[PDB]
Order: structure tokens, then sequence, then C-alpha cells
């Protein structure tokens, strides 16, 4: 698709049963959600922010679905205000920004 | 242009005469800048993204190039990390998220 920006860019996202939404975030290196269902084993990681930072779970060689494209990598588990899909996994949907 | 997503999405802005740079960042609704003067009256707020809240000042109507192109809309200011392009002045020149 080519998404505007008048509203949240939210998507579907799907990990293992679970189907949730996230929002397509350049200004993001990582990608972190709120929860994510029997996951397993994590190793412990920082991760700064606007307000100071933060510690979460990282588990790696997650096979996730983002808008109905599939990506394998990296998702963090952590207090984040909202789902974010970050550049590790944008890049591998082949999101790009126009203007 | 297309801006593909491996590194940090930093373009050049101009804001208040000065030549800056930012971040194109879809996760934010709003535009913030590091201290700096800009012309008004501002109105005091708070923003909250990873790791919590800061204080901002809010001054509306401010013009800015970003990477040539002029938009002119609401800008915070405060002690963020970096400067961020945020959706209410991504939409101003058309910025799409594409794949
Ligand atoms: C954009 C910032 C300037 C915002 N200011 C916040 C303030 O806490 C900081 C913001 C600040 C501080 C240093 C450098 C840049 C910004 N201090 C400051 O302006 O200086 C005063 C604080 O102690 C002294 O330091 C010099 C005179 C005094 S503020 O206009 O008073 C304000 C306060 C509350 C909200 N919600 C929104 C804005
Ligand atoms: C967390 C999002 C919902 C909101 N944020 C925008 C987001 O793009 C920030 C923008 C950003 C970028 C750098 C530093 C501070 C904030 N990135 C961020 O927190 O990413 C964190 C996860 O990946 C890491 O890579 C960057 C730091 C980590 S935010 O900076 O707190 C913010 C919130 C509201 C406004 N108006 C403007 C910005």
């Amino acid at each position: 698709p080519q998404i505007t920006l008048w509203k949240r860019p939210l998507v579907t996202i799907k990990i293992g049963g679970q189907l949730k939404e996230a929002l397509l975030d350049t200004g993001a290196d990582d990608t972190i959600i709120e929860e994510m269902s029997l996951p397993g084993r994590w190793k412990p990681k920082m991760v700064g922010g606007i307000g100071g930072f933060i510690k979460v779970r990282q588990y790696d060689q997650i096979i996730i679905e983002i808008a109905g494209h599939k990506a394998i990598g990296t998702v963090l588990v952590g207090p984040t205000p909202i789902n974010i899909i970050g550049r590790n996994l944008l890049t591998q949907i082949g999101a790009t920004l126009n203007f």
C-alpha cells in the first residue's frame, strides 16, 4: 500500500496465534510490543526513548506477519505505550518513506 | 525521494533561518525540536514516549523547510535527544509509507 499520515499508521500484526496491531514507526530502531503470549526465555536489554531508558525482554528469531508480509527478527517486550514496528522489521517488508 | 530504512531517516531542515537535521518519524504525532528561539507566544504542554514524559513549549504556525519542502504547523520545543518531524508536518509535504 501507499499510506498517508493523517492518522497513526497502524497495521495488523500476527505472532503465533495472536492477532494484534502496531504502529509503523520510522523513528524506532527497534520493534517493541507490550505482551507476547508464551514467548519462552528472553535476554534483558535497555532501550532509550524521549523520557529516559527502560528495561525490555529481548526475543530473537520471532516470526511475525506485518500487514500480510512475513518478517523474522528480534521483538522486544517492554513498557511501550503503544506496540511499535521499528526499522529492524520495516526493512524486511520493504517499507520506504516517500515524498 | 524514496528513503529506505537501513539507517535512521534523517533529513536537512530549516527553521528560524537555521539549517538543522531531523528524524522523519511516522511514530510521532507531533514535531519536537531541541531548545531554540522561535517567534510568537508559546503554551506549556507535556509529551509522552518511551521512558516517560517531558515538558515542552508549543509554538503554533511555525514555518519549517523539510528537505526542501515548506511546511507550516505546530512545533514543540523541549529536551528531546533528537529533532523529530512528526505526522503533523509530514502530512503537509505529502510523505507516505510504501510497501
Ligand atoms: C522548552 C523548555 C524551555 C521548557 N521550560 C522548562 C524548564 O523546566 C527548563 C527548560 C530548560 C532549561 C535549560 C536549558 C534549556 C531548557 N528550565 C528553564 O527554562 O530555565 C530555568 C530553570 O532553572 C534555571 O535555568 C535557567 C533559568 C531557570 S518552561 O517554558 O518553563 C515549561 C514548563 C512546564 C511545561 N509543561 C512546559 C514548559
Ligand atoms: C514511542 C512512539 C509511540 C512515540 N515516539 C516517537 C518514536 O519514533 C521515537 C523517536 C525517538 C528516537 C530517538 C530517541 C528518542 C525518541 N523512537 C523511540 O522511542 O524508539 C525507541 C525504540 O527503538 C529505539 O530506537 C530509538 C530509541 C528507541 S516519541 O519520541 O516518545 C514522541 C511522542 C510524541 C510526539 N509528539 C513526538 C515524539
